[PDB]
DNA sequence: GGGGTGTGGTAG
DNA sequence: ATCGCTACCACACCCC
């Protein structure tokens, strides 16, 4: 075991953390496009009528943590038993959970404590370990198949588990539903040989956010092909508000409010005034969920489509830590800063750039929360601060940088004992060109 | 019109 | 036990 004053837990707490996990790699698979693409163009015009194919694994850590899985789980069966991810027994994440888990209300995010409670007696939870490298693997075979298929003219990485991909349909074209349908199938069958056996669901539309709404219709291992010709109150009726892309929790609690509790983006979208919406959840995201109702992307959304190599370049580079953080004084809290720092700077200089504004935020104890919280290390319930600095020259230095980060620390006040939680950020990111000279 | 700050929220 | 990350738009509210 290794606490937050030991040398190693930054990369303790890395190696275990499936959120780090997961922005790593969505990092690198940013990375990864603008690097085959630096000579290439590849960006959709406003000549080019497309469709969108948004491919994404079912239950992606359930699904290859069972397929990887050890031999004390071999008679585990992944079409009847409820089967989730994660590293406990109690207030611990469920990073993943198969469809039989689902079937009983339990969803990604839950606590393993609070899914246990949703089973009926004698219906027992499987909770499978993580298995990163071979996740990475299974997403290597599911990008190359994609590329091998020779069917996309645009591949954008989502995540580890799912790509947007656009197919340019000339005028020449006749695209018909029968050919969509023998493409969503190519596409699930050559990943599930590819993958030794991972589903995939795919959505298919003539929008981002009709492809997105036709993946969720689609799931678990199917396709779902939905035009904005296509549309139907049947469609709408089928989804809920927090279905849509943007909309979450606070979101939806304010919808809620408005609208007199929706209970389906069809019950949305028959009460709903655009101007009604935007006072309920702001200027831009009401009209983008006004545009969303009607099949529509925002001007925002399409921007990864005009002009990719701009949306996937990285403009911050941070770390947030606020699990495992207990410093009992300011010596501790300084060392652990300093090897923030160390750790952003190897970042920073594989990126070849420098930076210019710097963030330290952290989360404090609210003066009422428990010392010792309900998640095991915990951050609780905890009242977040923040500070940024401009750089007088843009740098790679630690000391100037360390140093001015320990220096934001101090000004937020914060005792050491109370602090449970660190991020340190490097806001803007300057090029370095072969010209140095002062 | 231009700039700045700290904070909210979402995604996967 | 348990590994609650992190990029980035949009916002409110301040300056000239
Ligand atoms: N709250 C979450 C959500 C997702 N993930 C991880 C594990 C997921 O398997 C993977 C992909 O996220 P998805 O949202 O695509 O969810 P799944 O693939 O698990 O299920 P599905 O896409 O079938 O709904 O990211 C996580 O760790 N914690
Ligand atoms: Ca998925
Ligand atoms: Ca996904
Ligand atoms: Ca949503």
């Amino acid at each position: 075991i290794v606490a937050c004053d030991d040398p190693d837990f930054l990369t303790s707490y890395f190696a275990h953390s499936r959120l780090h996990h997961l922005s790593a790699w969505k990092a690198n698979l940013k990375d990864k496009f603008l690097n085959e693409n630096i000579h290439k163009y590849t960006k959709i015009t406003d000549k080019d009528t497309y469709i969108i194919f948004h491919i994404d694994f079912d239950c992606f850590f359930a699904t290859v943590a069972y397929l990887c899985r050890s031999s004390s789980f071999s008679a585990c069966d992944f079409k009847r038993d409820p089967i989730v991810v994660c590293h406990g027994t109690k207030n611990s994440d469920i990073a993943s959970c198969n469809y039989v888990a689902r079937s009983y209300g339990i969803k990604n995010g839950m606590w393993v404590s609070q899914a246990e409670k949703m089973l009926p007696n004698g219906i027992k939870l499987i909770s499978l370990p993580y298995t990163f490298e071979q996740f990475q693997l299974k997403s290597e075979a599911f990008y190359s198949t994609l590329k091998r298929l020779n069917i996309f003219n645009l591949i954008l990485p989502i995540s580890i588990d799912e790509a947007v991909c656009v197919r340019i349909i000339p005028d020449n074209i006749h695209n018909t539903n029968t050919l969509n349908a023998r493409l969503c199938e190519e596409i699930r069958q050559e990943i599930f040989q590819g993958t030794n056996g991972c589903t995939v669901s795919i959505g298919c539309s003539d929008s981002l956010v009709l492809a997105r709404l036709a993946l969720k219709m689609a799931k678990p291992n199917g396709y779902n092909i939905t035009f904005k010709s296509n549309l139907s109150e049947e469609f709408w009726s089928s989804f809920k508000l927090d279905d849509l892309p943007g909309v979450g929790h606070s979101t939806l609690s304010r919808l809620e409010s408005t609208f007199d509790s929706p209970h389906s983006l069809n019950d949305l979208r028959k009460r709903y005034t655009l101007d009604a919406l935007k006072a309920s959840v702001g200027s831009k995201l009401g009209m983008k969920i006004h545009l969303a109702l009607q099949g529509q992307d925002d001007e925002e959304s399409l921007k990864i489509l005009y002009d990719p190599k701009e949306v996937l370049q990285r403009k911050s580079l941070s770390i947030d830590i606020n699990w495992g953080i207990r410093f009992k004084n300011i010596t501790q809290v300084d060392l652990f800063i300093e090897r923030g720092c160390q750790y952003l700077l190897e970042k920073l200089n594989e990126i070849n750039k420098t930076t210019s504004q710097i963030t330290l935020k952290l989360m404090r104890r609210c003066k009422d929360a428990p010392i010792e919280p309900p998640k095991y290390m915990g951050m609780g319930r905890c009242d977040s601060f923040s500070r940024s600095s401009r750089l007088g020259i843009p740098t790679n230095e630690f000391g100037i940088i360390a140093t001015e980060m320990k220096s934001l620390y101090r000004t937020l006040g914060c005792p050491p004992m109370e602090l449970r939680g660190l991020a340190l950020q490097f806001n803007k990111l300057v090029d370095v060109g072969p010209d140095n000279n002062q």
